[PDB]
């Protein structure tokens, strides 16, 4: 054990990153809210076409953050749906310092959860660019990539040392195999990410369609390009540049990618409450003060809320 | 005078019996249900007005055995109008009046180059809730009105309106609402602003009318949707009345459960009527420079969804 590691919510996302972690020979305990019992006597496996076969059993699992010890790192991997939960949890299990890293997608969450962690413990942002889901219980289903974008948000750390934090943060998937990049801006990668996640976890559950028939279908295509330039205009509204032809790679690597079922669409399957918040209603009403419209995008929430909503 | 309906369908159904139920002499033209109608006759279950039979009705099975007639009501799907340019010139006579009662926009502009120049081309928006029931069964909810407007023929300005309000009296004599619109093309784009949310919205939400405005969300998006065409139809010139989306809006608040006839067609696998009501008014409003966004991603949407299993 160099550095002892908690996952708080055992899905996909922390169940994956966590596995990976621990096969690296961190010391990682889980957390896990809804799928303790299967997990503890199943064990983790993954089904990864990028790493082979990994498994991890027995798992240090646990159903109470208060039996976790006091980790130095703690990786949330939940939905920021239950975010508002999340405070008491990590405080539970975070050694003196800790760092919370939110492998989670949206805008605003740091901003949100920070009212309640305390000034100690710094807050960090994880962009995951992968492919995964839950297939049976305790199996981890990894398509494809797997990159982590770091970034810091706040705590009691200075330029210096929260470049620093970031850049261990970044290592440490570096070290288990896992491409992982030190963000200069969490709030401008953040934009990044949503350039992705806005169009295809909403037009998956709307068109209820996967990645590859999205890419393939030439009128689905210039739907999800029309609705990434909207993203990209009102980050540009609100201060962030993205890259040039950013649209372009992202169109270019999904098209590439294998047929996927973003996590939204799963979860609309699944009767899981969709992370709408973070993902559709943060930008809109960024850019709303902005004084900048994102039409289509405004539809596709209000779409997505309508599904969300009838039997 | 003598009236004839190019494919009784829903609409040319629905009219046409009510036409010849109020005395006027018409002849049905029968494509794919000629064989239930042409015995029991044409029947409509109304919810405003009643129950009415047609016995016997003048059917034809084909256009070529029609008399000529003085008005053609054509009511079927705008997507098979080429096909039906033949049967239009058949059954016509000269000078005959040639009325689509069909929504979309651009609709006639498409078939004049098929009709002759000597037939007077106009347009009717049929704000209706009716489907086909039982072969030969006419199942009407809700309104009926039609909105009257002349497109193309060799009348002049004076004659133009003496047919529209012609064609106007005889359904308004019918016991049905309608109205001479000076504008066609204005009358063309308000009714739009019903059909492009509500047809569409219906497929892509799979959803009926009294779900749509229960819930906010959908109900919110249905109104941005009509901003943007009436938005469209001012960029073109056309100022629509004032509330006029709070005015489809109550009107469609007070309609029983209506599914729209885009969303009976994606079920069956019928062609959408994508061309006329959303590909030709975003083409138009492209040229007067005004983007419809939400409209341009609801046609992308159900291109998409036409082209999946």
């Amino acid at each position: 054990k160099q550095q002892r590691i908690g996952v708080i919510g055992t899905g996909a996302i922390g169940g994956f990153y966590g596995l990976m972690l621990a096969h690296a020979g961190h010391d990682v305990h889980f957390l896990l809210r809804s799928e303790f019992e299967a997990v503890n006597r199943a064990g983790l496996s993954l089904n990864s076409a990028v790493h082979g076969f990994r498994r991890l059993a027995p798992v240090q699992a646990y159903h109470s953050a208060q039996d976790m010890p006091p980790c130095d790192w703690l990786l949330v991997g939940a939905k920021t749906t239950g975010n508002h939960e999340l405070a008491p949890l990590i405080r539970a299990a975070a050694a003196p310092g800790a760092k919370v890293l939110l492998l989670q997608n949206g805008l605003g969450v740091e901003e949100r959860l920070r009212p309640l962690l305390p000034e100690s413990l710094h807050l960090l942002g994880g962009l995951c660019f992968i492919c995964v889901h839950r297939g049976e219980p305790g199996v981890i289903e990894h398509q494809a990539y797997g990159g982590v974008n770091l970034g810091y948000h706040s705590g009691p750390a200075d330029e210096r040392r929260r470049r620093e934090i970031v850049e261990e943060g970044a290592a440490l998937f570096r070290e288990s195999g896992l491409e992982s990049t030190a963000m200069p801006d969490l709030e401008q990668a953040r934009w990044q990410k949503l350039v992705w996640n806005i169009p295809y976890n909403g037009l998956s559950v709307l068109l209820k369609s996967s990645t590859a028939p999205l890419m393939a279908n030439a009128d689905s295509r210039s739907l999800i390009e029309a609705i990434m330039e909207e993203v990209i205009g009102a980050a540009g509204a609100c201060g962030f540049i993205l890259p040039e032809g950013y649209a372009d790679q992202l169109l270019a690597a999904t098209e590439r990618m294998p047929d996927y079922r973003p996590s939204m669409y799963h979860d609309f399957a699944h009767g899981r409450p969709l992370e709408l918040a973070a993902i559709y209603a943060a930008p809109l009403a960024r850019a709303a003060a902005a004084g900048y419209r994102m039409p289509r995008v405004e539809a596709l929430h209000q779409a997505l809320r309508f599904l969300e909503a009838q039997p």
